């Protein structure tokens, strides 16, 4: 067994093709299914696994009432082969209300965060053993990715932040070998706020598109040099802009360097990735609510301040259905490495009031160089049939 | 690990012996079992797996209401070891309302089709990764086998069609190596309509008996030359005729070359395979409804226009119980390769009105050169005990 | 991987020690558990599996009503690691209302019997593939062991009978290599009726203690010569006598050669095994009903006509609780091969009338050369808490 | 595969970091979860498994009524990967109302005890086979660890006791190779009563901190010489004292040699381990009830009679929530071997009267040399939502 070094060209893609859907909410109205949120999928070298933070309860269970809250001591990271839903025989890999897992070629790495908001501890579990831990540096909710970390040659890097949600915060990128933190680098460059990074191997680096929860509608870019541990950061040039709230494409802007200050506050985890000077990306279809999801290529989106020429758009969840968080994940192919993404469909409170729980389900698509058609693949549950 | 090349004689068979039954509908009245239809079983070199398209819900779940529909975005391909039923811990291998999976010696191939009827996309998942995709060529429901594809020396072939259901349609046979489409051949020869092929290794070719949904009660034969990618097609000579609707054996005909035009429209997936000049086959016992299932050898059935001398018949599901789709699957034996088949028993709407769901269960038999007796092995559920 | 040849001394045993209990009936009042009967456990070279014939339904399911019947088309052989109960994710290995499985060192062999009582077919599934089949020779319920077959050097032998239940019947011992029947030997020697053999490796032979359902309270002994395929048969000498109905030890007899004709008709599957001139055995504690279960050594029980000196008795299920079938299974130890047994605890109709189902649970003990104490380990379900 | 010899330094630890929580009671109000108590986790060389004694029933099942009792014939040892809860597909490894499992590098060892209180039998199951058994020496509840045994170079040692609960009792330490008892040593040194040892590898020995159920609030220390089979025993020096009932730190004492006689009677399984002259330990936060759980280092706690200087304390379950038994488990790390612990959170009767069952759930932490924060991770179930 050898370490993953990811040195293969990114595959050229034409757009995305359907890959998986687990249908957890339709099934919960006739089965015992875990209540979850912040899902993600990561992939070892032979097969793919889906993950999620559970709320320590199943949906048709009175303990699902008020699961809107993001942090309780009972949240654990659930892990299953991609496609098998979170039934009662699923494994709780660790205690966590914030996580990031990745496989380095030889074993899985899970960083799990639980604890008091003001004094959280992050555990680094590697190959089944606890190998290290870190406590909260700014005493205000130590958080992380909520999607995959990425390892090159034995070192896995994860980006975490502690500080204000909508204010200045402290961000450090950690480099860890076999579960042991081997270096910590503070954020550098121009990003003003960084939360939930969606990171991906871009040999010899790793690149992350994150959430700016303070001043931007455009998303931050964090660049990690795996050899010097140097960090660099900017914003995505695309004038099209992927966070929610966002302005609307007529009036939206990005200059590649600062927060655009257009409906800056709040956000949603998202992804985007480069292809030459172009950008492939997804965002919700609504500019105000987390509804619908669409992906497209922005010609010039990676390199020209404000480029808004779009092409190859695809609807993934129509605008009348709910979406949520989304992230990227890379699968190594035979000749190139491909990029795929998952989009969390959340259901329940606060937006839907008939029930007292909050849960999600997932749908995931992978890049393709072939051809494809059209569709909309939403959650599917009829809220009127659900246990409340 | 090496590629399956299937070069071994077909085993001589005497008839079929019982092999598996999963009992999914009896169990659904006291367990959480997936709602499914279009089942099939395929087999890797060490063990056999059963598959089916689920309706993204379990039976005792309000979302099972109106599952009569064949295509919704929530259908996924379910996969389990043959014999373990589709309980909540089953894996949804991909998104699909039409599929075909096969194992080439080294990994599984799944072609999954989802999307808009007018603009569907077929994904080629090989060894866990998405490796290729194709969009709809005639903009009218891209569909495929619904049973096993077959691979020889590394190339797997699947036959798909897009076009009218009962009208002229476009059929292409795709050759794919490691998930990547390496050639596409249009249908050739005399078949007029080809849907749902039941294909099997017949070294160095592959032969398929399909469904003619427009003008025939006799079934099409598609012959694929794995070396030139040439396609040839005809109809099965047997005057006995396996599609449903069918005429009745007194008045039924087939001339090996054209649709017989006897109750042509509509059909049901079926199988049949050759043995010298003889034909082994199964069809429903009713000539109008999908009820009962029987298998037999037709002396001369493969080679003489209209041969109707039957022998070795076996009832598999008596004529008072429901059957459905059926297909073939080959298992490599020690000295010869054997042929087996599965018969889908559907239950629910539209035929049975007490409940609002539609689901199936399966029973599967394998060829045998030994001896056997008689029986009838139907679904078994008492419709009056079912959740509605 | 090599073939099991069982050539190691039988371990000297002092009595039996507790080994497993699966608690299927207590659990069925709060879980979806398969309805089953005729359980048995067999063991491959690394681990042990428990088996049973299911009634194609779970207990809290309306289809469990009237499961008293021994043969319906929906019965399948269930198989799980010893100790995990038959939950909905269990595998139905084959269709069968009568079975026998064994592992020959390299793969499992399952002989499964389904079909019409007057024309049943037995399938020989080996290593996942159907490899052979046989039809009913006397047209009257082809039946077999209901416990483990045993293989030595590649050949597995099973004993089957077809004929009257309580009358003269036809018994053949089949020798099968890799799933293929390689020889069939008719019964020889003095046994008058042979049903349900409990067989065990006794290098270079196999010895079986069976059920005489016509004229005996003493149990038949069938001896198979694996090298000439010769069969020999007698009755167990012990005057103590293990079938139920039985007379009572004061008035019971056995002369090692003929049925004792003491409450001959009917019976129950049982086991017994030799140790020098002694006999280790188990029987129900009642001489009329299948209640309680006790094991003991009968000094001289193997060799002296009528020996009744008992020693080392152990109660396994007290006389106020229900028991059922019981059988033997051998596990190869490090220096000797040990003998273990399972005892089926049945519940439900006809004896208990509150519920309409019939099911069992199991408890299993293994030989030991150490020390042990006392106990009673019954089913445990309170019939008043059960779903009816 | 080679035998575990545990010869690596203990890792230096700073305190404990969160490791797993299975949430079995919240889940039981919406799923079929086993009723259990006396949990523990043990770990083979690649991964960790959690264990527990089940009460042969699930919680939402009428058979859970009155599960307060510690010994019934239906209790079995359950075993799963750490983190997957005891759902219906869990394996009952053996019959037992008292257990101890450990992995010696090459296979698991399970000592299981069932039987009559006055005449219990302990089975030694090794690598799937029963290999030995022992009967009760003092005819009064043969009991054992209820947490992991530990093996060095092929020999596993377990400590068992038979005798009075609160009175003089007989304790023997057994040494077993491959499931076979190879030597038995009676307790020696100064401990007066020894129950439930929490033992750990301390090359070349094994050290155990146990429960003194007769005369002490301070816990016994048992030292096993793996080379001479010599036993030595004392009490933990720490004046802080970990059993419950206990006096309170102002008035508590320990002189390293005798029971302190401060609220001696009764107890609770616990752990503690040495680090130079210091002691790491956990105890309940209440000195009277099993509520809350806290861990800390006692400077001088291992070597100075009565040392009470505490430092590094951590709350694990706040004082307003229930805790229970706790034990230690060692995981071999890359350069040193680490120590981890589990704390059983019990719920139900007798303390909580709304329901009629008694069950537990677990939370587990592992040592860490890094940093950490604060939290409280209790069971979580709202007793008013539970099935009764
Ligand atoms: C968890 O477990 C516990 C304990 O578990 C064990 O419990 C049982 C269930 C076992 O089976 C095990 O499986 C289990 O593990 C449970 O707790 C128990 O729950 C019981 C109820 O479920 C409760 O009540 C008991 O239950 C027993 C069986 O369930 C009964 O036998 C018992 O009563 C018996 O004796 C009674 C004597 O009076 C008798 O009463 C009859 O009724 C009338 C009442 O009006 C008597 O007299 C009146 O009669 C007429 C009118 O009809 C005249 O009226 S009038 O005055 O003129 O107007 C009479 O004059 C008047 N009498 C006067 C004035 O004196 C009548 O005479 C009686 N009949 C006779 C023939 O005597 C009754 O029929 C029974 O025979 C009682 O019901 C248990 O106490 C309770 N135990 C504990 C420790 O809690 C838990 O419930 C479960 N539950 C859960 C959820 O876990
Ligand atoms: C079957 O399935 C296939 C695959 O899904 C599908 O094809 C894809 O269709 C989409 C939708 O049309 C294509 O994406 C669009 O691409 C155009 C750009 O392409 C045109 O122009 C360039 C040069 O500019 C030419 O080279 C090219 O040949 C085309 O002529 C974009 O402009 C589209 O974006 C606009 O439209 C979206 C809605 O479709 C808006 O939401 C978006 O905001 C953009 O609108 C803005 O700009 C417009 C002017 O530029 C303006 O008019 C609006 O008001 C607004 O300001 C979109 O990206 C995609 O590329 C196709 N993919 C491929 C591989 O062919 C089939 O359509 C489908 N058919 C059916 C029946 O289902
Ligand atoms: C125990 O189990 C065994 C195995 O299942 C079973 O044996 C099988 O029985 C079936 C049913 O009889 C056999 O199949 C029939 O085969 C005949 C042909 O065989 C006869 O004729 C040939 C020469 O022609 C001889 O060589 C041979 O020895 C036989 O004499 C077919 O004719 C049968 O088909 C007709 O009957 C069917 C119903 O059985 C109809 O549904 C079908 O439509 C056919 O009918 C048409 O033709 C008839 C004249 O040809 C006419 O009379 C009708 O009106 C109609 O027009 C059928 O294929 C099978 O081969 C046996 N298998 C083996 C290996 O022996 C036992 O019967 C079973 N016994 C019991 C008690 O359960
Ligand atoms: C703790 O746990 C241990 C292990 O379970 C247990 O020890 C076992 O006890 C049983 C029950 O006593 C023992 O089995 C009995 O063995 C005697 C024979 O042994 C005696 O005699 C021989 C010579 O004959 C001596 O060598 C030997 O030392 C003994 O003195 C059998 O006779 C017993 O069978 C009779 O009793 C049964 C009930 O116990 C009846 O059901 C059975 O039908 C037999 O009765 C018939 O014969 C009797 C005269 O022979 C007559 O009196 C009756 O009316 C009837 O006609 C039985 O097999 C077993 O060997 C012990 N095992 C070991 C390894 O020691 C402890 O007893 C247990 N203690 C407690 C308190 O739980
Ligand atoms: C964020 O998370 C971190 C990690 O959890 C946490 O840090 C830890 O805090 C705890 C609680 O304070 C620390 O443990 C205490 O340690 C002191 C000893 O340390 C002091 O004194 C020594 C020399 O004596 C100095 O070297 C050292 O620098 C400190 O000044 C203990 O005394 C504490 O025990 C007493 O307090 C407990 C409650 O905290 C009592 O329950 C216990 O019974 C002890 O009380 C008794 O003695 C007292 C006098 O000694 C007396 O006043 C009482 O009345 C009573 O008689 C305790 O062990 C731990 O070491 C810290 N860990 C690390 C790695 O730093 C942060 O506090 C946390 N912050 C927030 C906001 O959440
Ligand atoms: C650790 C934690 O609470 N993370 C939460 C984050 C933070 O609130 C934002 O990043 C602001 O910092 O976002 C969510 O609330 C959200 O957008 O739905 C969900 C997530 O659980
Ligand atoms: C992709 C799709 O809809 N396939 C469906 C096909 C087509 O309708 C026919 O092939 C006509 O083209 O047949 C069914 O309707 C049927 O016979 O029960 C089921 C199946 O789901
Ligand atoms: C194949 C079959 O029906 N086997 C059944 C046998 C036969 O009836 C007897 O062997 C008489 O032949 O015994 C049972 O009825 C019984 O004793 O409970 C159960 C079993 O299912
Ligand atoms: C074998 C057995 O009954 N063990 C039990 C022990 C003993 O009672 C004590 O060790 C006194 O000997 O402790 C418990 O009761 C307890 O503390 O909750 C639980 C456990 O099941
Ligand atoms: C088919 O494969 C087998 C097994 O690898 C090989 O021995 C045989 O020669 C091959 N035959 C052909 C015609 O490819
Ligand atoms: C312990 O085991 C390791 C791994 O096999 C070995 O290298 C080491 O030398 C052993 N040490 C002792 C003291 O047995
Ligand atoms: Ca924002
Ligand atoms: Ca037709
Ligand atoms: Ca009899
Ligand atoms: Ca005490």
């Amino acid at each position: 067994v050898e370490y993953r070094n990811w040195s293969k060209p990114q595959c050229q893609i034409t757009g995305f093709a359907p890959f998986s859907k687990d249908n957890s909410i339709r099934l919960s109205a006739g089965g015992d299914i875990w209540v979850t949120r912040e899902p993600y999928v990561s992939c070892d070298p032979v097969k793919c696994y889906q993950f999620a933070l559970g709320q320590g309860t199943t949906l048709d269970n009175k303990h699902s009432n008020d699961t809107v809250h993001d942090r309780i001591p009972h949240r654990t990271l659930l892990m299953n082969e991609l496609g098998v839903p979170f039934h009662l025989g699923t494994r709780q890999v660790c205690i966590a209300w914030s996580s990031s897992s990745c496989h380095d070629g030889k074993a899985w790495l899970h960083v799990c965060i639980t604890g008091d908001d003001k004094n959280a501890t992050a555990s680094f579990i590697y190959d089944g053993r606890l190998v290290d831990s870190i406590g909260s540096w700014s005493q205000n909710i130590l958080r992380t990715q909520e999607s995959e970390c990425v390892c090159i040659n034995g070192t896995c890097t994860v980006v975490m932040t502690d500080g204000s949600a909508s204010g200045r915060a402290d961000t450090r990128i950690l480099f860890i070998e076999e579960g042991k933190i081997v270096h910590i680098s503070p954020l550098a460059g121009s990003a003003q706020h960084v939360e939930e990074c969606s990171c991906y191997p871009r040999y010899p680096g790793v690149r992350c598109i994150c959430r700016d929860n303070w001043k931007g509608s455009n998303r931050p870019v964090v660049d990690i040099n795996m050899e010097d541990y140097s960090i660099d950061s900017s914003y995505v040039c695309s004038g099209l802009v992927g966070d929610t709230p966002r302005n609307d494409d007529r009036s939206s802007n990005s200059n590649c360097r600062n927060p655009n200050n257009e409906r800056g506050t709040q956000g949603v985890k998202g992804w985007a990735f480069d292809n030459g000077n172009d950008l492939w990306m997804g965002r919700t279809i609504s500019k105000d609510l987390r509804s619908g999801y669409e992906t497209f290529k922005v010609i010039g989106g990676w390199s020209t301040p404000n480029s808004k020429s779009q092409i190859n758009r695809q609807v993934i969840v129509d605008s009348d259905n709910r979406s949520g968080y989304s992230g990227i994940f890379s699968v190594e192919g035979k000749s190139c490495i491909n990029r795929c993404f998952y989009v969390e469909l959340i259901r329940g409170r606060k937006q839907e009031t008939r029930v007292w729980w909050t849960s999600n389900s997932i749908v995931v698509f992978c890049g393709t160089s072939g051809t494809y058609g059209t569709g909309s693949w939403p959650d599917g549950a009829n809220i009127n049939f659900m246990p409340i």
